[PDB]
């Protein structure tokens, strides 16, 4: 059945914007995910884990008699997708149980992990989601082997159709570096927004570099992916170190036995995959990465052995018995237990990506301070494992349940908590008066607001107008913020505040975040009277203001917008086309496409363009909130056609005499192109729509301004 | 960006359930189009409508100073993508202006049709629909040219998005027949539920039958066509000659001029395609088919000169400028108008197609009619043309307006008028008890109103309980509908029914139809009270019983389920898989995936399979409304193998002891295979879902009972 992405395999998705409908949800409306959860006894929940751990299923039988390992490198698996460029990915929704990443070869059996836990799952129903049964089951698994954890959030909602991710363009799954949609370029350059070296990979390959046995350059692989996915050296080596002390690999025979993965699968497999014509096809028999490797003398409890057997032996390189590179111990004796047969041991192994803590000269220093401490290591694993699991759940405020660590981590992006009365609508009326009366324009109070709350994403709920990061390192010098206009605006609120807050009584005062966005909001209602229309635009105070101590300046410079389509802004040219970068903004904002487009159309005509380029500001009365951008775009009595200098820059002439009337981006224009858009333009540009336009961006902006609201949610 | 759909192109798709959500919508959630129409002052549209056709624009002029043909033209095919066999296509949704149906080559330059009507779409913004003014604009057309039209209904609402609809397989636009995905096979047998000969074709191929200039052989296609468009030979031939009455074809030079369609254009297009580099590109250079035709004397004024021409001539075979084969006529003197140039004429000038009308004995004998009676043909085109425009409107209900006809037509379904009081909640409920003290079993119950109701289609809302046609023929002799079981069921019901309508007062009765619905609500209470839940299921009376003499039989064909999972029915064996014929039927009845998930699953336990089928019912206690089908088919304990007698027939062993549990079929197991349906069977098999799922069940049985009732919109 063809279809109109074959026909048009260019023209934008929209669809992206519209997933998540409550159409795909069976829970109700009003289902509050946090409020289930609340009264979860999670006591209960963990009990019936701990009995999990050691309930062998013949289907599956347990390595050792204990699924530990096979469950830690589950949740491990779900949290690993996570990339710092766009927050997409993580353990956050769950997503490891629909497509594609069921199906990934680096997910290989873990299908069989999931449905181990579906009896569980059946029995406490909507009080657990599966996204935090995941993580709560590897958290089980480590305390069972004898690891005390740093503690456990719930609250990660169930989602219930596949997210939209850029996971690559390769065709061909696991295919190597190089090829006609190589991910790679130059000097191992990994492109943006991807965060692993392969299709269908976590993080990097097992064998090495393109499967090259070498671990010093793999180490540079782990090193760049673990950073895009917000590690450091540290932090990688507690992970990989503190995950392999656990458990094994499986490769007891050729791969080609291996059949279909679970989306690919016969609808008599019920959901799962990877079936294995050889021998058993599971257990002593399974076979999952092609690798065979028993890093510890004890699979199933916590031990310091990685790094003894890591330093302790010389390492050769081998083959697995399905052909893949591993290292084997030169001289060892035969230590480790085998997994079923208590009669057989077997020889210290590796693969070439732990070998990598070793010959990495920068990893070495940490893993023989590891091997020498290893409380150390104990405590950084435990740190980091609580990192790796929590690091796209958001603010603290949404952390749920009776294990949530008290110690505040700069990670999360910390907000100071609030001690003292908060402004009321009196205060809030006094204070926009005052700002209107400084000299602040529409265009400088209406931009200001926009940079400080359209950082947030909802991929992993960070950024936003709370914390008022604005004025701190690194986001007062985006030049997306437009540092020299934003100083200036900042010290002008910055007098108000101080102002008012010396003029109160109690402890009354209002934060600059708070103060903001309600400048931002007053600018909007300004910008509503110049065009005739009484309007007044709601505002929620709570936000506090975060110190620059609190604020990690190297975690924040993947928040930089470099393409913002709401403020025509790109900072380069990009192969991606521009109205791409809008829609995925748009997307990263939560926005429907109705959405997008009021917003669009209503920051044009307020002078929220960095630069105050004009290019889109299709009006003649600026700083006036109306519906122009649309009326004019809509004007059949225009001709658009690219300039000569520059094919992205469109001029739209007067069709009778040649006269140009405006120019635009391809931001601007795709509004009058896509045929989706160009309907919902076309509602806005109606002689009925003034109020509805007014309307709807008060809305519109409001969702913006309160995104990272969690302490009202 | 590799996509679930480029990895497992086969897999099922249910996003074309979750299409149309509040999301992707612009009007807000209140939004009442027949509201908005119900005020417009359709006078002052209809006369600026009419000042349009003499109102020509530079950028694309007006053939003959008017643009009624070209109108006329677009208005027909708006309405002629409709296929009686599911319903989809047609004028209803003004799904014209997306994608693919903007970019088609049969729609090219429609796109500067719908473009003039932006102004006036503006002026009335909300309180007229493109989809309407589609349909409006080209009344006021033959109107404004001296033809009396039958009448007009608005109420077609907009749409946002494209419609997921199967137009064929084929990967080239206007594939020639006989390629690899050819949509036709055997005797020229064009493949269900196509309507067209040629992707991206309304109908037919104006040359001949893949390219063929024969109009005999082009009269096959026609009828064929027209058929599957629900159109009969009088029909065909009024709308053909009545359309070709007026205006011109459009080929001036060769069709390599012709640069991208709509959906391929650059963005400084906006939104428009088919850009020419012939001459000036438009105007006396158009070129839109590549033919170039003027069929009458006057384009611009209704006679009845097309039938004069037609057999007043004989025709030759001849080339337009752009090589397309056209005829014209021997002999004849330069009687023609030119479109621009008013010291031109030319000769006549037909279609193979036109000459299909006199060259086909069938047609021949109509046409001959027309001829010698033109008063007999403007009555035919003016009652086909009110059908094309209108047969995907649904119910006369619907019909908004001042000119809606009063004639009540045979193809409408038409339902009688109530004209009596309708019985109220005590009644109901007196009436439920009386159907479960006559013996009827849940199964019966349950089976005969989802039999009853389920005929609905949302593609043209045609079907449902309304009209009680379950007791008529066809539908009483379905297959599907178990023809004997119903028969004394019927029976049954009819006695309540005459004893309760027996013993009223002041003219209360309840219909037939009322009643079977009403005794299926019964059904669905009882079967929860067997399972120990008090529930009351909603019912709405009104319905009214439609006799045989308003029922088409011949019509009612298309709406026989050949495939019906919801009662595990397949009529026979299909190529395309049981699964996606069930998500296809849940799309036709408006159904998103949960719903179809619950509605299923309950169907299941309460016998509403098709010959009393073990089939995917998975429980010990049937006519009891459990979640019992979830809570088996999730169970691990069950091991699933397909039959070697029957592959799409599997059998549930206990995974220990190989005893027989359950069979089901792929519409069954698909619900424990597919990943997203997967999710949600698990939240109705969890074990605090009984109350929702009976809650949520009884919510979409009564979706279901009223989804044809526009009496209550
Ligand atoms: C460079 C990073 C890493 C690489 C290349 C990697 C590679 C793999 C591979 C290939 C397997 C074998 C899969 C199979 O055949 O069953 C595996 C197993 C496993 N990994 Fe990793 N790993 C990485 C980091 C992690 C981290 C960060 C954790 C957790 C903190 C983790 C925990 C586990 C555990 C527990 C297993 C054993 C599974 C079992 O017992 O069934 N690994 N690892
Ligand atoms: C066998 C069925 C049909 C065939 C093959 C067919 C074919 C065509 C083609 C090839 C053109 C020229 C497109 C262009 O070059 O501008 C056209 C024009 C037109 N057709 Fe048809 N047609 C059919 C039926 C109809 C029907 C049912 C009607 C309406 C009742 C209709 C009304 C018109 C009108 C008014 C025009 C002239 C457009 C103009 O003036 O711009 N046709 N037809
Ligand atoms: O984090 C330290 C400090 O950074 C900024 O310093 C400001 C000053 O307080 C402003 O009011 C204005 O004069 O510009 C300075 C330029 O560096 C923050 O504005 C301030 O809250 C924070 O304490
Ligand atoms: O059985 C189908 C049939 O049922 C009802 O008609 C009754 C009729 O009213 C009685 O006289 C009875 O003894 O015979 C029929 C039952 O066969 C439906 O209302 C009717 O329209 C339908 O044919
Ligand atoms: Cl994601
Ligand atoms: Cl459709
Ligand atoms: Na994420
Ligand atoms: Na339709």
């Amino acid at each position: 059945g063809t279809s109109n992405r074959d026909w048009w395999p260019n023209q934008l998705d929209l669809s992206i914007l519209h997933r998540h409908s409550s159409l795909s949800d069976p829970m109700g409306k009003d289902f509050n995910y946090a409020q289930a959860f609340e009264k979860l006894d999670l006591a209960a929940v963990k009990r019936d884990l701990h009995a999990l751990m050691t309930t062998s299923q013949d289907w599956w039988p347990a390595d050792f008699g204990h699924y530990g390992g096979l469950f830690i490198r589950m949740a491990w698996h779900s949290a690993g997708t996570y990339r710092t460029a766009d927050g997409r990915g993580g353990a956050g929704e769950g997503q490891q149980r629909f497509a594609p990443l069921n199906s990934w070869p680096d997910n290989a059996n873990l299908d069989k992990a999931r449905r181990l836990l579906w009896p569980i799952k059946q029995k406490y129903g909507r009080a657990i989601s599966w996204a935090d049964l995941l993580i709560l089951t590897g958290n089980v698994a480590l305390e069972s082997m004898g690891f005390k954890t740093f503690g456990f959030a719930g609250g990660r909602a169930d989602t219930w159709e596949p997210e939209d991710v850029y996971w690559g363009s390769e065709k061909i799954w696991l295919e190597l570096s190089g090829g006609p949609n190589s991910r790679y370029s130059g000097d191992r350059q990994l492109e943006n927004p991807l965060a692993a070296v392969q299709m269908g990979l976590i993080y990097v390959n097992p064998e090495g570099p393109d499967g090259n046995p070498d671990p010093v350059a793999a180490a540079r692989d782990i090193r760049d992916t673990f950073a895009r996915m917000a590690m450091n050296d540290e932090e990688t080596v507690a992970l990989i170190a503190g995950g392999h002390t656990f458990g094994k690999t499986h490769g007891a025979g050729p791969a080609s036995n291996v059949g279909a993965e679970p989306e690919a699968a016969g609808i008599e497999a019920q959901g799962l995959g990877w079936k294995s014509a050889y021998r058993t096809g599971k257990g002593a028999d399974a076979i999952t990465s092609g690798l065979e490797v028993t890093w510890t003398t004890t699979p199933t409890q916590w031990s310091h052995n990685f790094f003894e057997n890591l330093f302790g032996y010389e390492w050769e390189l081998t083959k697995s018995p399905a052909g893949a590179h591993q290292w084997v111990a030169k001289g060892a004796d035969a230590v480790i237990p085998d997994a079923f047969d208590p009669s057989k041991k077997h020889r210290p192994t590796m693969l070439t990506t732990d070998l990598s803590l070793r010959f990495d000269p920068a990893y070495e220093k940490i893993s023989r301070r590891f091997h020498e401490n290893p409380e150390q290591f104990a405590d950084a694993f435990a740190r980091a494992w609580f990192k790796l699991t929590h690091r796209d759940m958001g603010p603290r405020a949404r952390y749920l349940g009776p294990e949530v660590p008290a110690e505040v981590l700069l990670w999360q992006d910390p907000i100071p908590a609030v001690d003292h009365p908060l402004i009321d609508a009196a205060d809030a009326a006094e204070l926009k008066a005052k700002v209107l009366a400084s000299g602040l324009t529409v265009s400088q109070l209406v931009s200001t607001a926009w940079a400080a709350a359209s950082t947030f994403r909802g991929s992993d709920k960070r950024g936003g107008a709370n914390g008022a990061r604005i004025r701190l390192a690194p986001q007062k010098d985006w030049e997306a913020n437009q540092p020299e206009q934003l100083a200036a605006v900042l010290e002008t609120l910055e007098a108000i505040r101080t102002a008012f807050n010396g003029a109160q009584r109690g402890g009354k005062q209002v934060s600059l975040a708070d103060l903001i966005v309600l400048a931002g909001c007053a600018g909007v209602e300004q910008a509503a009277k110049n065009a005739g229309h009484a309007v007044t635009v709601p505002f929620a105070p709570g936000r506090a203001d975060a110190s620059q101590e609190q604020t990690d300046v190297e975690s924040m410079a993947v928040l930089e917008p470099v393409a913002d389509g709401f403020r025509n802004y790109l900072k380069g040219k990009y192969r991606v086309p521009a109205e791409v970068l809008l829609v995925d903004k748009a997307q990263l904002l939560t926005l429907s496409a109705p959405e997008m487009t009021v917003l669009l159309g209503g920051l044009r005509v307020l002078g929220a363009n960095v630069g105050q380029s004009r290019h889109g500001v299709f009006t003649a009365r600026e700083q006036a909130l109306t519906n122009d951008f649309f009326v004019n775009l809509l004007d059949m009595g225009t001709e658009w056609k690219p300039t000569a200098a520059d094919a992205d820059v469109f001029e739209g002439r007067d069709r009778a005499t040649g006269e140009l009337k405006w120019t635009g981006t391809r931001v601007d224009l795709v509004f009058g192109s896509h045929s989706q858009l160009r309907a919902l333009a076309e509602v806005y540009g109606s002689a009925d729509a003034q109020e509805k336009f007014v309307r709807d961006f008060v809305a519109v902006w409001n969702k913006v301004m309160n995104l990272d609201r969690f302490d009202l949610a």
